[PDB]
C-alpha cells in the first residue's frame, strides 16, 4: 500500500461508518443526504453555501479514492458542519444536532495517531 496514508484512510472509513451508524442516528440523520433546498424551502441555500457536503458524498468520495489522505477527509466532514453553521441561526435544531455529531467526529478523529 501507500502505507501509512492508506492505513489512515481506512481509519477514516471506520469513522465514517460510525457517523452513519444507528448509535448516532438521533442527531446524525440530517447529514445522511445532501440538503434538499427545494423541499425545505431554503430558496437561498445554494446562494449562501457554495460547496454543499453531506455524509453520503463523503462516502462516495472515499470509495472513489478522491481523498489523498485523512486530512482531506476531515476537511470535507468539517465543511459539512461549517455549512450548517454558516447558513442557519445559532438556535436552530440542526445546529445543535451538528454540534452533537461534530463532537463525536472530533473525538474519534483526534484519537488517530499521527
Ligand atoms: C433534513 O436535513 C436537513 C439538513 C440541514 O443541514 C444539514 C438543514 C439545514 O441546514 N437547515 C434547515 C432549515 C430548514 C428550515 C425550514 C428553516 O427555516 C426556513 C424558514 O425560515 C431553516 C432556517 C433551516 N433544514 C435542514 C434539514
Amino acid at each position: 500500500s501507500m502505507g501509512k496514508l492508506s492505513e489512515q484512510l481506512k481509519h477514516c472509513n471506520g469513522i465514517l461508518k460510525e457517523l452513519l451508524s444507528k448509535k448516532h442516528a438521533a442527531y446524525a440523520w440530517p447529514f445522511y443526504k445532501p440538503v434538499d433546498a427545494s423541499a425545505l424551502g431554503l430558496h437561498d441555500y445554494h446562494d449562501i453555501i457554495k460547496h454543499p457536503m453531506d455524509l453520503s458524498t463523503v462516502k462516495r468520495k472515499m470509495e472513489n479514492r478522491d481523498y489523498r489522505d485523512a486530512q482531506e477527509f476531515a476537511a470535507d466532514v468539517r465543511l459539512m458542519f461549517s455549512n450548517c453553521y454558516k447558513y442557519n441561526p445559532p438556535d436552530h435544531d440542526v445546529v445543535a444536532m451538528a454540534r452533537k455529531l461534530q463532537d463525536v467526529f472530533e473525538f474519534r478523529y483526534a484519537k488517530m495517531p499521527d
